[PDB]
């Protein structure tokens, strides 16, 4: 029944998911509001762009992978998640509801 105040990072490549954290090209920055997105922001995945993910507050991340170290580090407060396709919008309504499995063992 509704959500409101969610942001994501979701791992682009150019016009889909990523392959892995560690090769996206960019982080798109959903914005939901009430069980919609409201908005977006592109962060470009160069060092300064992680750095903002942190001052960000994320609820969480979505990627198809992780490295080992990174996860260790994300997974201190943000709830880390696994895509379950290609197409961002399937992976957006899934994580909406959090029919999206949360990775415990990357």
């Amino acid at each position: 029944g509704h959500m409101i105040n969610m942001k994501v990072a979701i791992s682009m490549d150019v016009d889909k998911i990523s392959n892995s954290f560690e090769d996206c090209k960019y982080f798109l920055i959903v914005r939901i509001d009430d069980n919609e997105v409201k908005s977006t922001k592109v962060i470009f995945n160069d060092e300064s762009g992680k750095k903002s993910i942190v001052k960000e507050n994320v609820n969480a991340i979505i990627c198809k992978n992780i490295s080992e170290e990174n996860y260790k580090k994300f997974s201190k407060k943000i709830e880390i998640y696994h895509a379950e396709g290609d197409d961002v919008d399937k992976n957006i309504s899934l994580f909406i509801e959090g029919e999206l499995s949360k990775i415990s063992n990357p």
